[PDB]
């Protein structure tokens, strides 16, 4: 027998990021990468997201307006403040009337793109979103739904009613601990939805939470893998940042740079696919968006729903600032994209195929 020396990390992270380049995705280079601590390997890779943004997606930065209309949920996710079981939230629905009139304004605003948010609130479905979209896509805009896990027959309901695009984030593809941490349901039936939704003919969104109790780095690998299995057309990813009011409470942080580096992957991966950089980001560092958006993201979500029910909406503490009005996301965003040196969105955003 005979010794077995590691190999300076140096070359051994330069190795990995020429993998990355030459796009040789194996399951260690991806473990590797995401486990690497060194920071000059993270800027690396971090800059290899945004050539790679550059190349494929370009500068401008897509402004989707998201109006979180209900914070009524039917579910439990453990991790989730507006899971049924806590008691510690006032619930609120909008109308039908404040939430077109609210889309409107955005319109007007300039946004291309409003997404319509909940709880898996049955108030709602089918036909009163339906009802909602159908008034929206008179404004000349994309619609994008965002409502949990529901029927084929009301997926296809929406989209009749004129829907483009529909957000469900994978949550974790380990299927055990998605069943552990969303008890209604499982990993299977959200497959199952993104399968739906995609087969109908919509523009689809999965995406990942990073830092979840139990999950590990290979964990993460599988999640990247699923995505790049996929070829989803937006990827919404985020730290897990723990809520007081659930189980979770107590629980260990997303680690932001962790989550910026799925990012990256993410872009790496799907060179072509609309990643935003999203509020969870923001919240864990200040600025986070702003980082986010030069490590491969390339869409911004402006919180537009409106007092007073936008500090009810509380995913995860810390989500929402009440210090300014409820008008000022959309101009915000639009000076923080000039700041970078890039533009707003010239039409609707969908995703392209330009890459191979
Ligand atoms: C606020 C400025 C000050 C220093 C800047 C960062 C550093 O430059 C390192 C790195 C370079 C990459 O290129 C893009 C990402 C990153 C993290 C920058 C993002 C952001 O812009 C920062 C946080
Ligand atoms: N504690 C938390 N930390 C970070 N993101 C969280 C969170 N709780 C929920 N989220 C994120 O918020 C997203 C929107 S929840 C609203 C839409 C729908 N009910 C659904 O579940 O798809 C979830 O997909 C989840 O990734
Ligand atoms: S993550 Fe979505 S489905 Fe789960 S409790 Fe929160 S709002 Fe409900
Ligand atoms: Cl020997
Ligand atoms: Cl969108
Ligand atoms: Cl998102
Ligand atoms: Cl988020
Ligand atoms: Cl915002």
């Amino acid at each position: 027998m005979w010794s077995h020396p590691q190999f300076e990390k140096a070359s051994t992270g330069r190795e990995i990021l020429e993998k990355l380049e030459r796009r040789e995705f194996t399951r260690e280079v991806l473990k590797e990468a995401l486990s690497i601590n060194d920071r000059g390997f993270n800027e690396a890779l971090f800059k290899l997201a945004d050539e790679i943004r550059r190349k494929y997606v370009g500068d401008e930065v897509h402004i989707r307006a998201i109006i979180e209309f209900s914070n009524v949920c039917r579910k439990n996710c453990l991790y989730c403040g507006l899971r049924r079981d806590n008691k510690n939230l006032k619930r609120y629905r909008m109308t039908p009337e404040e939430i077109v009139e609210r889309a409107r304004l955005a319109v007007q605003f300039g946004a291309k793109t409003i997404v319509l948010q909940s709880g898996e609130d049955p108030y709602y479905m089918p036909d009163v979103i339906s009802d909602i979209v159908k008034e929206i896509k008179k404004m000349g805009v994309a619609v994008t739904l965002s409502l949990g896990e529901w029927p084929r027959e009301y997926y296809e309901k929406w989209k009749e009613a004129g829907a483009d695009r529909y957000l469900l984030r994978h949550e974790t593809a380990n299927p055990v601990l998605h069943r552990k941490l969303r008890p209604d349901t499982s990993f299977e039936n959200r497959l199952n939805c993104l399968l739906t939704l995609k087969e109908l003919g919509y523009e689809t969104g999965a995406g990942s939470m990073v830092g979840l109790p139990g999950q590990t780095i290979d964990d993460l690998v599988d999640d990247l893998l699923f995505l790049k299995e996929h070829d989803f057309d937006m990827v919404g990813i985020g730290p897990f940042i723990p809520h007081p009011d659930t189980p979770l409470a107590n629980e260990k942080k997303g680690d932001f740079t962790l989550t910026l580096k799925m990012v990256a992957l993410t872009r790496i991966l799907l060179p072509d696919s609309n990643i935003p950089a999203t509020t969870a980001m923001g919240t864990i560092v200040p600025g986070g968006r702003e980082i986010t958006l030069r490590c491969g993201a390339n869409v911004i979500i402006p919180n537009w729903t409106p007092s007073p029910y936008r500090q009810l909406y509380q995913l995860y503490p810390g989500k929402i600032s009440v210090f300014e009005k409820d008008t000022a996301s959309i101009p915000s965003v639009m000076k923080m994209i000039e700041l970078l040196g890039r533009k707003p969105g010239r039409d609707w955003g969908g995703r392209k195929r330009v890459f191979e």
